[PDB]
């Protein structure tokens, strides 16, 4: 609610571009976290400190956000690697740039855009990260978007955003952050 950056109050001029390196690291999907239970206090805390969700309401936009079959992604500087189902994927990419989207309720939000020089990229050809941050800092956690067809394309999904923390992080642990 407060007019900070990290929810999504800045200045355009404020908005600066990023290298992959921001986010390079071992991460994982905290889909399963939600799935088995550790998030529920996560819920009940945001339910109670802001009233705007049941702990229900919380969890089931959250599990249409969580959602996704790729458990780990693998970044360095220059490639990012998913696994999903069984198989991994790893691609070599370029930055090509940022967009600033506007949301309802009048806030925004900046996401860093990349793109796989690799000729077979498939669905991971155009990758997006969203993380409350609009200028170069190392990034602590991400919300994802990818696809096959182009940046414009992923800019229409909004409600789901498949999220990513260190790997070193126990799932309590990343609960203990969400509440922060
Ligand atoms: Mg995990
Ligand atoms: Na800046
Ligand atoms: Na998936
Ligand atoms: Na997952
Ligand atoms: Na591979
Ligand atoms: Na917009
Ligand atoms: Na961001
Ligand atoms: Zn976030
Ligand atoms: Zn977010």
């Amino acid at each position: 609610d407060t007019k900070t950056v990290q929810n999504g109050y800045f200045e355009d001029a404020a908005v600066k571009d990023r290298t992959l390196s921001d986010y390079a690291g071992n991460w994982q999907s905290v889909y399963p976290f939600l799935e088995d239970g550790t998030f529920d206090q996560v819920f009940d805390y945001k339910a109670k400190l802001t009233g705007k969700m049941t702990q229900a309401e919380y969890k089931a936009y959250y599990t249409k956000g969580y959602q996704t079959d790729v458990t780990k992604i693998n970044i360095t500087d220059n490639t990012m690697e998913f696994v999903q189902g069984g198989q991994s994927k790893k691609y070599t990419y370029k930055y090509v740039g940022k967009k600033i989207l506007t949301y309802k309720k009048g806030n925004r939000g900046v996401r860093f855009l990349f793109e796989a020089t690799d000729a077979d990229a498939g669905q991971f050809k155009y990758v997006q990260f969203s993380d409350h941050n609009i200028a170069p800092v190392k990034a602590e956690h991400f919300h994802i978007f990818f696809g096959g067809t182009s940046q414009e394309t992923l800019f229409e999904e909004m409600d789901n955003w498949p999220t990513y923390y260190p790997d070193n992080l126990s799932g309590q642990e990343i609960a203990q952050e969400m509440l922060a």
